[PDB]
């Protein structure tokens, strides 16, 4: 029972605590896009990423865009499902309204309030529920007047129901530039900043960014990454993805891997044919599912209560 243990979760400074005030870092699997792959969303699925990887956080991606919940709200049962296994198993859920395609967060921001208002009111007292308000900005969208106004849209809209529990907030550039967020950061407590690596792609640069903004007393949130490029594919990169993790895994940053799907791909965790419902051999997972089956428990040390 993790979230038994460490409770509500909140932000000291520029680091994620338990509910006791001491540091912890998450770690764990996102979905693939909940319209696209939602088969291996279930509790069989997340009971055994528990069990067997040893993950402390599961991630639901509900595209707003791309025949996603704006057009088939249905999408939202899927939201709903994953929450309450994740209370059932006792990990964190983040709850990720994952814009990509719709670049701009103010394009839905109507719907974002009207989503997060009832998410909040069905589970906004269970220490389990991690917001994350807008998966990844593009574009020409910046932080100082579309990011950040959408975030203090929204924020007290979730404040007004829910009061204590961790919203992400992504980023410009593909929540890349927190450094932006880290000049000008949100005045409410127990916000986060998203940062989104992929590691064919990003190197030092963006590693030294994590650096600055926590400096800078903001506190990052490594809420999607990849073993891959960052189209997803293109082979895959573990040497890379080891400099990364120890990096993280120094500074206590949570992280979350893209992702628990089957989709032909280097970033996909599964081979075709592996069963939506869990209890997958070495042969059912993928490359980058080996290593982060291998990661997800190395150097994992949460903290013991006092």
């Amino acid at each position: 029972d993790f979230v038994g243990t460490h409770g509500q979760l909140q932000v000291i400074g520029n680091q994620l605590c338990n509910q006791y005030g001491q540091p912890i870092q998450l770690r764990g699997m996102s979905s693939h896009g909940l319209q696209w792959y939602p088969q291996f969303v279930n509790y069989d699925s997340i009971k055994w990423l528990r069990d067997d990887w040893g993950i402390t956080v599961f991630r639901a991606a509900m595209y707003t865009d791309s025949q996603g919940y704006i057009s088939n709200p249905s999408v939202k049962n899927k939201v709903i499902e994953a929450v309450e296994a994740c209370i059932a198993l006792g990990i964190y859920v983040i709850i990720d309204w994952h814009i990509l395609a719709d670049g701009n967060p103010n394009q839905y921001k109507e719907q974002a309030k009207d989503f997060f208002r009832e998410m909040a009111t069905r589970y906004g007292n269970y220490p389990n529920v991690i917001y994350e308000i807008c998966n990844e900005p593009n574009g020409p969208v910046n932080w100082n007047n579309h990011i950040k106004p959408y975030a203090e849209e929204v924020i007290p809209v979730i404040r007004s129901i829910d009061r204590n529990n961790i919203v992400i907030v992504g980023t410009g550039t593909w929540s890349q530039d927190i450094h932006d967020a880290a000049n000008n950061q949100l005045s409410f407590d127990n916000v986060m900043y998203a940062l989104h690596f992929y590691a064919g792609t990003h190197g030092q640069n963006l590693r030294s960014r994590i650096d600055y903004a926590m400096s800078r007393g903001a506190a990052i949130f490594v809420s999607e990454w990849g073993v891959s490029d960052a189209s997803g594919d293109g082979g895959v990169f573990l040497s890379q993805s080891d400099v990364w993790l120890d990096f993280l895994n120094e500074r206590n940053v949570s992280w979350v891997n893209w992702s628990l799907t089957h989709k032909v791909e280097s970033s996909a965790a599964l081979n075709p044919g592996a069963s939506p419902n869990g209890g997958w051999t070495d042969a059912n997972l993928s490359p980058s599912g080996r290593y982060v089956k291998s990661a997800m428990r190395k150097n994992y040390n949460p903290p013991v209560p006092p």
